[PDB]
């Protein structure tokens, strides 16, 4: 129950637990790979549970480097901030999420994703191109720890494109106790013609836990993610 019928329309699609399917076709320095993911999102708690399988064999990059690529419509927007939820307002027709991810002293990922409903299922369809990576480096050399760290990301409207932009840094732990920086540039634009909610400046707070399925022999990542919006007060 919200005063704004635009907010009601978005909230209605994300009542209860929504099934998620993730598809990624990837090419990093000519290593071609595919990832499939399945799980559930619960926007009420900002909670995602996903299991990803590399369907082409061994993943040629470390799993932690793909967490941000592999669905911000499951973010928990507090009641006083629901007018600022671009991600749900674009559904069900969906949104494009584009990134460039710069790995300091290494290569970059270029990603393009379509996030939309197919019936009751929320689908994230991604293409990833990776170029200029070092053979011996932390990424292609698999020197990252299998873990993730809490981070905040500031969201700004881009009035011109009727979308949003975000720039933010992820620090990946290297197995020697150093850090690999990953500089993220992000833009989102709606797929539909309809109006969307353009937000005031705010931030998303994210926690992620990575685990393994002890019965799974395929190369895989189990992901538990919480995302909460913050930074506008009552």
């Amino acid at each position: 129950h919200h005063t704004d019928p635009m907010v009601s329309k978005g909230e209605e699609l994300f009542t209860g637990v929504v099934p998620i399917l993730v598809e990624l076709d990837g090419d990093v320095n000519g290593h071609k790979f595919s990832v499939s993911g399945e799980g559930e999102g619960d926007a009420t708690y900002g909670k995602l549970t996903l299991k990803f399988i590399c369907t082409t064999g061994k993943l040629p990059v470390p799993w932690p480097t793909l967490v941000t690529t592999l669905v911000l419509c499951f973010s928990r927007y507090p009641d006083h901030m629901k007018q600022h939820d671009f991600f749900k307002s674009a559904m069900p027709e969906g949104y494009v999420q584009e990134r460039t991810i710069f790995f300091k002293d290494d290569g970059n990922y270029k990603t393009r994703a379509e996030v939309k409903f197919e019936g009751d299922t929320l689908v994230n369809r991604i293409e990833l191109k990776g170029i200029d990576f070092k053979e011996d480096g932390n990424i292609l050399g698999h020197k990252l720890e299998y873990n993730y760290n809490s981070h905040n990301a500031y969201i700004m409207a881009d009035k011109q494109k009727n979308g949003i932009k975000s720039n933010f840094k992820i620090r990946h732990n290297i197995e020697d106790g150093s850090v690999q920086l990953a500089d993220h540039y992000q833009q989102n634009t709606p797929i539909g013609d309809g109006p969307v909610l353009l937000p005031d400046n705010h931030y998303l707070s994210t926690q992620s836990k990575l685990s393994k399925d002890p019965n799974e022999k395929r190369d895989h990542m189990v992901l538990l993610e919480f995302v909460t919006a913050a930074g506008i007060t009552l």
